[PDB]
């Protein structure tokens, strides 16, 4: 109805509510309509997406087992019931489809292969897949939202393999770290190396790695934090033009940092929108454009010297964001990497708790104001009073010495009852709330929590990989080759691959079915059935 | 064999501090110094007497499972440290314009994360600068630290200490 | 050698056998 | 494994022969190829079987128990059993 401005809907709706559905996955499904007569290119397929829409589970799951292209199909799959869940008009109905369970099949599948020729099952996961219009199985991974999927020991395995690139092997940290302090190390054999000119292409393979960009990365980034610290701290001179210098400086960096983001934000794209929309997603990005937005109103304060000072706390408070933002190595740690998601986790209560702290806070402090004394010739005392007391609360100074000149003694005694009802009421809350949830994400969502963590993992090691190969500040340079560069401008393998994921989905059915078979409850069910059929054939 | 122990380990950093300590003792213009490392010696040899506790049944566990927990509280004294030192410098901005002798200085923005853990809380220059803007910031600061600091230190250990 | 399941095994075995031999 | 477990029953010395095994597949794990192989043969699970063994002859006679614990070997070239057992870090 919507697009036209025995049923009459075509196969052209169809095509169209499927790249609704997903949009790089299968936009070019029956290319309007072509003619009847002619036979299907991948019938397996057609009728797994017919049987998957209608939510008839074991038809879908049969036509799965004739079919090839296993895992990106199983994938797809669970993408599409996962999203056909919130467009449902009955919730009965909505709970089944919400009962899926498709990416259980995937995995399994998966891990199936992966038991045997694992340097296939990589190639595998990185394959182009040729029914699904072309499209990688890690893209309907993500696309799904397949949590499990990533944590998988085979997916984490590979994760591993592209975080070291070409050289890669064990490599111990501390060897690591004293190679690239040694720059003439690397060509000595501290470490495993896998397979004029062939020095240089001995250098590029080291630098090209993962993991050396992103040391180098954090260094730069801890030194220029330093050097902006120290800029901020003694270079926070009039505007004659010697003080202007380590300020030029830092700008000149900011320039060069914004332009590094905006380039990992926007070319890394269908439409502007959909950049926009994708970069807005994250929120390391979030705080970053904040911190710019906080440097901004930094270049303003600079420009007016008779505003210095506000500007200067504007300055304080963007250097607080840089540091705070200097927790993004501790996701990569796998010591420190679910700790953090943890803190991440339980930071919604504790708001809504020291909102409520607050509350009472206040309404003792205003009605020890009453008790305390009659009126006030000053709102200043009284404000830092009233300020300190609720604050040193947590401290334990306990400065009642307004209290005790005023006596000079019926509202201490309100007081001390006030404050033992709190340090006692906010001394348990403030755990018992806590540590319910801190070990409910820890043991019932711990899975949560290593899923978050890997996923962050693969996010972390995929935005990396594509990091320019180049320093930060010849990443101008790269951007001007790449617009100049613009402005100038197997098969037998593959089916021997697809031959193996299907004998290898074959097998994984037959053992399955096999185990299924001799279980203790058939057992008994055919020996019940037997010993009836016997009883009555001999009586 | 020898090198594989770890208690064989601080024996021998301790005799290599005793040594120092006579090399001290040769020379009477560095005593003092010389003296600071008998004292850390001393304070080696003192660490050293939890040997014992190993070997009776009820301290032995204990003192096995504080030896495990070492690890991550480390790295979490690492984090706390950073976090302290940033809220330090932020401070030092909004608490004056520039510093005639860095000694008091250094004195102050110590002693204050040092005391946080105190509860002393000591904003006395900050009392001092009032004499108004800078207070409510390193209010919410201190109270975020005494929040996420004592929280994460009981979280993240009972987890572990548990399993 | 007396588990339940081998119980089972072994019992299913031989009624089975019974059946066939008796029909 | 299997054909290791049922050569073992034929032999004598039996404690300080499952340990030694212990520690020589738990030493052929990290020179393995392949990862596969590799997970298998860390599952070995031969010092269960010492210890089921030692308990079973624990259970009487601990009198002699004892001595077998620090009696000579004679066919692992003339080696206790705790040295075996530490070795093998069981
Ligand atoms: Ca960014
Ligand atoms: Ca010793």
């Amino acid at each position: 109805e919507e697009g036209r401005l025995l049923p009459a809907f075509s196969l052209h709706e169809v095509s169209r509510v499927l790249k609704d559905f997903l949009h790089d996955a299968c936009r070019g499904f029956y290319q309007w309509l072509p003619d009847l007569s002619r036979k299907s290119e991948d019938p397996w397929r057609d009728l797994f997406l017919w049987a998957v829409l209608q939510n008839r589970y074991e038809m879908a799951t049969y036509f799965w087992a004739m079919g090839r292209e296993g895992v990106a199909a199983a994938l797809a799959a669970c993408k599409i019931i996962k999203e056909m869940s919130h467009l449902e008009k009955e919730a009965e109905v909505a709970r089944t489809m919400r009962e899926a369970k498709y990416e259980q099949l995937a995995l399994d599948l998966f891990s199936e292969c992966y038991s045997n020729s694992e340097d296939r099952a990589f190639a595998l996961l990185v394959r182009r897949n040729h029914s699904w219009s072309r499209t990688t199985c890690l893209h309907l991974a993500t696309e799904a939202d397949a949590k499990a999927f990533f944590a998988h020991d085979g997916v984490q395995a590979f994760l591993t393999k592209i975080w070291w690139g070409d050289m890669a092997t064990g490599t111990p940290i501390l060897r690591l770290l004293g190679a690239f302090t040694c720059p003439a190390l690397i060509y000595t054999n501290l470490i495993s190396f896998s397979e004029a000119a062939f020095l240089l292409t001995r250098w590029r393979k080291f630098w090209g790695a993962p993991v050396t960009v992103f040391l180098g990365n954090v260094v730069m980034y801890f030194a220029f934090l330093f050097l902006f610290s120290y800029v901020l701290l003694v270079d926070f001179r009039p505007p004659p033009q010697g003080p202007s210098g380590s300020e030029v400086t830092l700008y000149f960096w900011v320039f060069t940092l914004v332009l590094e983001e905006i380039r990992q934000g926007f070319f890394t794209d269908t439409r502007l929108v959909k950049k926009f929309t994708l970069y807005v997603e994250d929120n390391w990005n979030k705080c970053d454009m904040v911190a710019i937005f906080l440097f901004i109103v930094g270049v303003t304060c600079r420009m007016v010297p008779s505003v210095f000072e506000a500007g200067r706390t504007v300055l304080a408070i963007d250097f607080m964001v840089f540091t705070l933002r200097l927790i993004h190595i501790f996701a990569i740690h796998k010591q420190l990497g679910p700790k953090i998601i943890i803190v991440e986790r339980m930071m919604k209560d504790v708001f809504f708790f020291l909102f409520f702290l607050s509350v009472w806070l206040v309404a003792y402090g205003v009605t020890t104001q009453a008790l305390l004394h009659p009126h006030d010739g000053r709102l200043e005392w009284i404000f830092r009073r009233v300020l300190y007391r609720p604050y040193l609360q947590i401290f334990g100074q306990i400065p009642l010495d307004e209290i005790d000149e005023a006596r000079v003694l019926y509202a201490n005694w309100l007081v001390i009852l006030l404050l033992v009802t709190f340090l006692l009421v906010t001394n348990v809350l403030l755990m018992n709330l806590l540590i319910a949830m801190f070990s409910y994400t820890f043991q019932v969502v711990q899975g949560n929590a290593d899923m978050f963590w890997k996923f962050q993992r693969y996010h972390l090691i995929v935005e990396y990989h594509g990091r320019p190969a180049l320093a930060p500040p010849f990443i101008l340079l790269s951007h001007l080759s790449l617009v100049l560069k613009q402005v100038f401008r197997p098969d037998p393998v593959d089916q021997k691959i697809i031959t193996w994921e299907t004998v290898q989905k074959e097998n994984f059915l037959s053992t399955m079915e096999k185990r299924r078979r001799d279980s203790e409850e058939e057992v008994l069910r055919k020996t019940a059935h037997r010993v009836d059929l016997i009883a009555k054939y001999i009586g």
